């Protein structure tokens, strides 16, 4: 028993993890096969940030510009091509601990780990959701540019996000792994607007659900209520509006705690509407958001 | 910018779990050069746990009643042996994924990272504080049992923590690696009382030096206070008395941000004093006590 916000077995992304190396720039590569994948601002001065011609920029390069460092080894680059806001640096050997991996490019609410890392090497992990306004809430310092998120699929890896830039506003945006931005940013060091985010009501439900099978069962109400109810409670509290299709998904969790999900949206509608009073629910005092459904099955299985 | 609850890469322990089984019981181990370690609950039946006289139980086991698994391969045990309440199983291989280790036994408040496994295979990281009841709130299902917490000091593996059980209330109990238990817990399956558990107040201001740090200022107050004023306030709200060592460990902190310890413990004050009015700090509607001094400062740098 117990709930802890749990990352993956970082391991098998650890191995993958080069620095590299353009001009003065310095950060985090990933190394699959003979690609090491990086954000293409590696070759911009601060100067360059403020408005990249990145056609332009790469152009003044050449395979024996990029420095590819992993360890102590040196890798020599044989190719080199942007695709999107990646570049791809083709190396001349494989790495011989590329895992099973996939590209996947996630959806807002979901939820992955990451692997922050400064020079081609790992400091920390931690786990997190894409919010819907597709910015992530992560600790990126200087030179964790190129850091990944990933999920792991008992052996395979699928990495989902590549960290690229910090918003004036304090949160993170990145890419997918073909270089393609999560949300409207640009690599660009400009004034960007993220959405409103707004709250992510299947996993807060889902997070409800991990409480009561573990035993907190408090703001469990008399009440239910209908899906078109309860969205009207949560488009005035910003939470994301609740489908058939997050219903469907909370199946499971509805099976074993013989809770029906309605019955758990009026709950968190009185939650919603009057707080908590000062109670905690599963060790914190606001509603949790980053645990999918998923997540919480896997963690209690 | 940023700050998120961070564990240590784990891939250096990943590397050195190992599934252990005697008679029914299977559960996890560690794998560190021809030494495998686990606890020594292996060897008991549900029925065992009760009461159980390991040394009896122990005596009816031979060798080859041992099972280690390593992935596919199958470790043979040349001798066993009962080091307080842990198992070393002496194994005829080294384990070839050894990273370079020491056995640390921790003091309370200081953090740690757990590799949570099932069967001798990782499952999800997360980091941890043990509590000055020496305690652990984790997420430690069936069969978890044998999974370690760890610290690393860039290629040094500490390991501190191996789980052992769930007490009656929910929260988790283990030993350092030598096998003597954190806190006054015996691998008995009775009914033991945890302490009162209080508050790590000295995490709770390295935490509160993370939030000026990242752009949350609004507690800092007008007020200052006195470390017995302080501790005044401290020993009502169960929290852990400050002391000049914990003063002089938060040095750092108060230099990087210019504001003395005693100031920012006013400010803790009437945080107590006043609770935080429906208001946030680094997200949390919660005093977060899971992040040392150490922490902060390296997350920072």
């Amino acid at each position: 028993s117990g709930f802890r916000k749990m990352a993956f077995p970082s391991g098998k992304v650890e191995g993958c993890m080069v620095q590299v190396t353009c001009g003065t720039t310095t950060l985090n590569g990933l190394w699959l096969d003979d690609v090491v994948y990086c954000p293409r601002h590696v070759i911009c001065t601060s100067e360059d940030m403020l408005n990249p011609n990145y056609e332009d920029l790469l152009i003044r390069k050449s395979n024996h510009n990029f420095l590819v460092q992993a360890g102590n080894v040196q890798l020599r680059v044989i190719g080199h091509s942007m695709q999107n806001c990646v570049l791809k640096l083709k190396v001349d050997t494989a790495n011989p601990k590329t895992p099973k991996y996939k590209f996947v490019r996630i959806q807002p609410g979901q939820t992955f780990s990451v692997l922050a890392c400064y020079n081609g090497s790992p400091s920390g992990v931690y786990q997190c959701a894409m919010r819907p306004n597709f910015t992530i809430k992560g600790s990126f310092l200087n030179g964790s540019c190129g850091s990944v998120g990933f999920n792991i699929d008992y052996d395979c890896v699928s990495f989902c996000y590549m960290h690229h830039m910090e918003l004036p506003t304090g949160v993170h945006a990145g890419t997918d792994l073909e270089g393609n931005f999560y949300g409207p940013f640009v690599d660009r060091q400009t004034a960007q607007a993220a959405g409103t985010d707004t709250t992510i009501t299947v996993n807060v439900l889902a997070w409800l659900y991990a409480a009561v099978i573990n035993g907190d069962r408090w703001f469990l109400n008399r009440f239910t209520t209908t899906l078109n109810d309860f969205n009207l409670v949560a488009m005035k509290y910003n939470y994301e509006p609740l489908t058939q299709d997050h219903v469907d998904i909370l199946g499971p969790l509805s099976a074993q705690t013989g809770i029906a999900v309605l019955d758990m949206c009026a709950s968190l509608k009185e939650l919603l509407q009057n707080g908590m009073n000062g109670r905690t629910i599963l060790g914190s005092a606001l509603l949790e958001d980053e645990f999918t459904p998923f997540d919480v099955v896997r963690q209690c299985s």
